[PDB]
This record gives structure tokens, sequence and C-alpha cells, in this order.
């Protein structure tokens, strides 16, 4: 399949771009060499946020039609963020293709596009981590607790990082 071969070329270009301009606190790549379409990502919580010191492993699955469609990303560890579904699915706009679920005119350079990258995706996840956005309530409770009882949110965030460190 030519589509898949072209997708592969693309993934290698991404992997190369990542490995040469490594991003702060992120380390991603194909889990196993036999399959370049399935990636693993270790995202460390942002330095001065409630997630600092946390180490959050995630899985990025790339479609055989990449870069025409976005990859799927989900955290392997436990999390409590307004933008992360209760089973780990990361819900940010950039991971949504034109014609999906939520929207918002303002989401132009926010929807998936062949002009994006795993760099911009990860870069965005980290940002999402530091400053949430219950405008994308993938997790009801967390969205509520963030805009209402932030007090306890920070408390739980700390437990979340501790759990991620096997404590």
């Amino acid at each position: 399949s030519h589509m898949a071969g072209t997708a592969l070329k693309r993934l290698m270009a991404e992997y190369k771009q990542l490995t040469l301009n490594p991003p702060e606190g992120i380390v991603a790549g194909p889990m196993n060499e036999e399959n370049f379409f399935e990636w693993e990502a270790l995202i460390m919580g942002p330095e001065d946020t409630c997630f600092e010191f946390g180490v959050f492993p995630a899985i990025l699955s790339f479609p055989l039609d990449y870069p025409l469609s976005p990859p799927k990303m989900r955290f392997t560890c436990e999390m409590f963020h307004p933008n992360i579904y209760p089973d780990g699915r990361v819900c940010i706009s950039i991971l949504h293709a034109p014609g999906d679920d939520p929207m918002g005119y303002e989401s132009s350079a926010e929807r998936w596009s062949p002009v994006q990258s795993v760099e911009k995706i990860l870069l965005s996840v980290v940002s999402m981590l530091a400053e949430p956005n219950d405008e994308s309530g993938a997790n009801v409770d967390a969205s509520k607790m963030w805009r209402d009882d932030r007090e306890q949110f920070y408390k739980i965030a700390k437990q979340i990082v501790q759990k991620s460190l096997g404590l």
C-alpha cells in the first residue's frame, strides 16, 4: 500500500525532527522498531505547575493514512485533568479532524491538519497540562472542580503525580 508507505516516510520525518530538536520534558518515539506506527511518550509535568515532578506515560497511535488524519493519544497512568477522559484519551482540539465532536470558531489553527506534527501535539499537551481548559470537558468532575473548587484540584493533582511515581 502506497498510502501506508507514505505515512511511514512522514513518521520518520517527524521522529527525526523530534530526535534532533528534543523538546523540554518530552521523550517520544516508536515503542518497538517492528512497528513505527505505535509510539510511546513520557511527558514530565511542567516545572511550576500542580503537576511538577509527575512522569506521565502515554501512547500515540498513528493511522495508516497519516498525516491526513490525527493520531490517537492516551495516558497510561492515572490522571485528573479537564481535558483527559477517564480512560486516558487526551482531548485537545489539534487531535480533532475537521468535522468532529466539539468546535468553536476560534479553533482554526486548532483542528487537525497535515501541517501539524507530533512536536506540536506534545508541545500542546504539556501546555494543556500547565493551564487546563474546561472548555473541553472530557472529564466532568475535573472541569467542575477546576473552575469551582480549585482548592481540592491541586490536592488531587499532587496525588496524581505521586501515583505516577509509584508512591
